[PDB]
């Protein structure tokens, strides 16, 4: 894929559409992904404007969704990423993501440079999954797994 | 402990002081940590301005790098939490977290909504840690366990 | 239930049309929210946008503000939440709100930590109520109660 | 009191140096406001930059944190008040109440004008009290109460 | 009145449609007030979304604009205030009064202070008129009333 | 007077301490203005570094607040104006006076225009006072007179 | 003209159908200028939604550019003036002129002080014009005057 | 020649002790240029931490303002520039050559562009001063020559 | 030519339809520029709305891309350039250039002083290209050549 | 290297001290680095805070600076990075580089997709370096080579 966006706004109008549709299809983000060999992480950030999809996976998608022509080819296409509306996220599920980089930033750069040495963890190369678990003392938890290449910054 | 602070200069300029003293003793966050009973991440978290350590943690952390009287019941106080100077980090290595924000926020309320319903995954009944794994490719990865209650949001 | 938006746009924009059939057809938001069976601070932050309504309560008040389906749908799919344009009100009488947030929100911080301990007063395991009263000097108050549950910062 | 502050910096430098000192004295807010006649809320924003206590209550409360003299006239004067660093908290226990803002803004505006009309509820003729409550499902709750005045908006 | 707004650009979309029409008819808000028994502030500040008209003035107003009854509708709604595009105005007409500001806002505060005590000057039951008087070095001048209600912040 | 500032942190620092050795005196800022011949509000504004004192006056308020040499100096330089911390004040008491522009900025800018013309009304050829006055209502309000040079704008 | 704007947009818009109009026309703004009466900066501004045109004026490059009659009074409105989007240009030729701001910006300030005393020099009583001359050294360079009457700030 | 700042503070701060001692010995900024073959406007921003003064220049104006030697070589040094405080000035007399951007920067683009071609008006081969002349409706009027070269923006 | 641009949003709405009809049409950045006589990055930059395009080579891509006449038209004007939406980059790709200039802009302007002198690499007469390399440890390297003239910063 | 700061104005404060030695010592950032092994602009970044240098190059570059040893430990020391004060440069050199990205972000990202794909190239895996060059019109320019790998973005 060689084509890619500057704006955007085109997807993620693209990506309300596709949320209408599939409410009104009562579908899954698991179901929708099923069948098309990835993960529902990457299939569903795709959907909503911040990954490519493989030309299959974007037909297969695009007629479990109802998406016209120019939809399947947009999903194909490289996006301009960018999820949040203006830095900082107002949504409390949202929100709780970035407060755990208030809390744990620093924490996490100390770690980082303790276990590994001084550069990056990647959100590059790099994988996220979403698990439920049961809580031992009631309800449920949810176990987030992120999975990033170590790059190190060395003297040049 | 019913004690809290409202300035977070007050506990990140004792960090400051702390991580001076640690590197001149060449000691590690993870043997800081040793003999607390508390996570690595937790740990590093209170010396960094953004945890309580209950008395006898940081007594133990206090003896290890020679803190005074003052710092040792400053770490013990609730803090004003908030580690990034002004809400976007310029670190690279901070900054790759707020980027997977950016790329995947979406996609981890999204799968949230899907896997539990409405409402959050907590930021305070909550536990993290960072482990390091070979790459079966060539290299090293970080593993990176965000675990969080699910708190559900109901009508009334 | 599983289905949820990524921009608050569309549940704004329909909000803006919910509350012109409102003015038209002379409703309060007490008598939309009335047979419901949920409170009208829930009902009405649903029609703003910031809630999900159940389906059967969806349909009732989409029948009295002859809503089409599409709308319906909307109302019953998890928000995008965040009602503030940028980030700070303009309006006066959402100004005050946050006003006493600049003037009391470290004493606030201050009296949970007192009474509770370390932790937070939950903005989702949460309901708030407006009352009016009488002031016994002349004229009327506003008795605005805030319940959330205690949810405490332990270590790990 | 004619005497009033134009830098919140003064203020709030002694509210740090108030927190020390409580600290060490082992003090609780509710303690320190036992016999001021006035209410923990108070008092408690009085000490952290908010509020101006009378002569009495200051020359008490100095009393019971052994505050010097200048420390004590400081508290009498009128403060240039705004508690929050940068207009948005990063402290997770004072979010929770800016949060409750971006879900229940508008509600709040659309029911203060429903029940009151046009016109805010004061944030000056008012009163925040905070009560610790069991929760019947188990845990605890907090229950705070803000008290304003309406103040009508018609034309001239 | 019981009926409110959330989203400014409804009523300021109408007021651009508003102006057009009053430069069409070469109106005066003066003219415009003429008749409704409301100050031409006032009715001025309605027409430009920042208040609400009773319904027999927004009749009147909207005969002499030609106005449809959508529009006579939404001058009665009480308005989500806030005339300012961003904050700080941009027109060198509106920012001298910012900047008035900006150079005796805290003499304002102080002064007040003096006079009436800790409190403020009321923005909500207030009255604003503007003057034009002869300069006797030569020119003229804007003399500009702001007459607020002061309301006292007094211990609890 | 030629000589001008840069940085207002200097004169805003002096006006921290006036304002101690005010307190600490009695002193309120009427009888501080006696026998300078300036208006009270101009006075008032120097001493919070927002005007510049003649040497006259300067010497007589430094002798009334015990200012050293250097301090009776830097009140007759040309200030660096601007005492709002960052553009919006947090302050209730000023805040109100900024709430006023939201609201009338717009019928201000078209008052003007009508009454004027294209223009300004100057903030600088500016005269500002502060009157306490009864209200027929019952209580006290504050009377502030804007008194300003129109400055056309006239095509060249 | 008693008539003006309160939303930029409009002007805006009409500002970027003159440029198309003028682009298909092969018109420069000296030729859209002449035989007004007025200077090209004043012209040229009026376009671009900064100025109002006179009427004759409004007409004459009505007729230039063959504008619409509702565009030929639009140009006449009194403006919301501010052309910048966001406050600081993004485009290289308008930064370099906020450029010299930042580097001469205090520079101004100190010479106006020291040739005129304390006060400004106008925005508004202001003329500007932009001239082309050759650059000795080779190529071309603009002399930008910019003529502003001191307006004196004096006591009061 | 070769050594540069990257923190604007060091410079700012010198700039202010400049400025005391300019005041206490009655200099102004075109005495102390004086003798130094250099525009006042390039000596006082060079003061004014925005310049770099050759070695000559600087122990000349060294000498006339009793600068020590760590002062004299700071001056020398090629500086950060920036000298606005946030972006905005707030100060009147400064705010003014901001405002004349505001409503003539999108003007100064396209006449730029009539005359020259597309590139822009240089910031850096520039040179700027400030003449007082009479006005001949009576009072004083500031003529600013901004004079910089043309560089073209060509393709390639 | 002469004619150039003051609203960004008009070209940067043509660069979405240009990327339209090149993704369609299957086509590379480097064939669209084929035949131009122009560099790759030139082209581009214009066709994404940050350059003008000289007619020949408008009318060139034009056909390539099938754009109609008002597009050929738009392309060949003078752009309001800045490409980031909202000063800093959300999108990886883009945000990285903005990290190498958090990285190494001092050391940027330290080195460019010490190589040339005070002022200025160019971002005007300048080029730059990106070049795809083999990585020697393995993989691909891009070698991102920014080739600007220096302009000297010197006393008038 | 475990070690790592948090707070940026440790090693910035720091990098001021280097800068006023280097000045007084008379030396460049080329013979600082000479007999370290590592490059000019690496070397560079390290004393302005933005890399770790080893230890040998520590101690070496600290005997050429007379720096103690709490500053050559700090020079070790992992850094928090970000050079610019406030997310955009004020500064005329460094701005030029952010001028660059916002004139050529986007063709910069588009480039990188067309030659590479999805993806990145690396700001951590990654040289750079500045050439002075003799222009062959006249004076010199610099060619700023910058090289990253390219890191991919696939499917999982």
């Amino acid at each position: 894929m060689i084509q890619s966006q500057i704006n955007r706004n085109i997807r993620l109008d693209l990506a309300d559409a596709i949320l209408l549709s599939k409410a009104k299809k009562d579908l899954s983000f698991a179901e929708i992904a099923d069948g098309t060999g990835l993960a529902e992480a990457f299939v569903t950030a795709a959907l909503l404007g911040q990954q490519a999809l493989p030309a299959d996976a974007a037909r297969l998608v695009g007629a479990k969704l109802d998406l016209d022509e120019d939809s399947i080819l947009l999903l194909q296409m490289i996006p301009l990423r960018g999820c949040i509306d203006d830095r900082i996220p107002t949504d409390p599920t949202m929100y709780r993501f970035y407060e755990m980089l208030q809390v744990y930033g620093t924490t996490l750069k100390a770690l980082v440079h303790e276990k590994f040495g001084d550069g990056i963890i990647s959100a590059i190369n790099f994988k996220l999954d979403v698990k439920k678990v049961a809580d031992p003392e009631g309800g449920e938890r949810a176990v987030i797994t992120l999975d990033g290449k170590y790059l190190p910054t060395k003297p040049f």
